């Protein structure tokens, strides 16, 4: 069936009180490998093996949580994995990949360069695993909504807050909502100002290309958003919103204090709409009779030293 697991939907009572609205947190940090990537990437990897067999090699350099998901899936599926990460990568990320039995290569100043290098390593029976832009990834991610429907007792929420990098998760959410007949549920698509290709693309009505962007929200860096994201944004209620690195960092700190979990600034971006109350400015109708769902995407590009740095720099 699938490599991902059903995850908890936690009530956030201090937030619910503060916001005068029910806040639920969808906990993707519980997935094998530590992030929501397990859904999308799990689906891609599973299908690749069903079609191509177990003599393939998975190849990936497309971001920290993608490579972790690929490493995990390759071990579960009994397949070779070739993984590239930037020269200065978090050591536990490296150890996890080695422990899985993947072949780890250290290369590049950032994840874009790791990806560029990884792409050149794909041989005749190798398959490159993208982070976001593939139909299988969207299908995999869409499983989150089927779960949400059950967990919320078929009551459509007032909004779903969804971090956006390349738009894979976004696409699965919107597609899941259409399949669930929740076509009217707004998705708040959150990015940081440092890399806002989705938001910029919606303004332009075409795919904006960005180079050299950086942000603490590593998994949200993308040169462009998927063409599918822009297409779906025309036919479903989507609100693009951007927050600062300082807001995302503060949310990571607050979530660690409140829920005792360390999540990436990527997930912190979505949580920041609640912690800052900006959600109320976006949806002025919110009331204690209404529900908001935050997709807490998890991620492994976070550590105690990140939290030291965030506190010093942004607070
Ligand atoms: C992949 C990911 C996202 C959203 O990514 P897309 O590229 O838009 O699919 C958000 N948070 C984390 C931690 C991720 O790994």
């Amino acid at each position: 069936q699938s490599l991902h697991v059903a995850t908890p939907l936690l009530h956030a009572p201090n937030l619910t009180k503060e916001l005068e609205c029910n806040v639920f947190l969808k906990m993707e940090n519980i997935q094998p490998s530590g992030s929501v990537k397990m859904r999308g990437i799990g689906a891609f990897c599973y299908q690749a093996v069903q079609t191509r067999g177990t003599n393939i090699q998975f190849v990936c350099g497309s971001g920290p949580n993608t490579v972790l998901a690929v490493s995990y899936c390759a071990r579960q599926l009994g397949v070779e994995a070739i993984i590239v990460v930037p020269k200065a990568t978090n050591e536990r990320i490296c150890q996890s990949i080695r422990t899985d039995g993947s072949h780890l290569i250290l290369y590049g100043e950032n994840w874009t360069a790791a990806e560029v290098h990884a792409r050149k390593l794909v041989r005749r029976n190798g398959i490159y695993v993208p982070s976001s832009d593939h139909a299988l990834i969207w299908q995999g991610h869409s499983t989150i909504v089927q779960e949400l429907k059950t967990q919320l007792n078929d009551n459509p929420p007032a909004a779903i807050i969804c971090p956006v990098g390349g738009g894979g998760l976004l696409n699965g959410v919107i597609m899941g909502l259409q399949e669930a007949d929740w076509k009217d549920v707004p998705v708040i698509a959150v990015e940081t100002h440092g890399s806002n290709a989705f938001q910029a693309s919606v303004v332009a009505g075409e795919l904006v290309i960005m180079e050299k962007n950086n942000t603490i929200a590593t998994s949200l860096i993308s040169k462009a958003v998927s063409s599918k994201s822009l297409e779906l944004s025309l036919n479903h209620p989507v609100v693009p919103f951007a927050v600062s690195d300082a807001m995302a960092a503060d949310a990571v700190r607050l979530f660690a204090e409140d829920f005792k979990m360390l999540v990436e600034a990527s997930a912190g971006a979505a949580l920041s709409l609640c912690y800052t109350h900006l959600i109320r400015d976006i949806l002025p109708s919110l009331s204690p009779a209404k529900d908001v769902v935050v997709l807490v995407t998890g991620g492994s590009d976070i550590s105690l030293a990140h939290l030291d740095e965030y506190r010093k720099k942004y607070m």
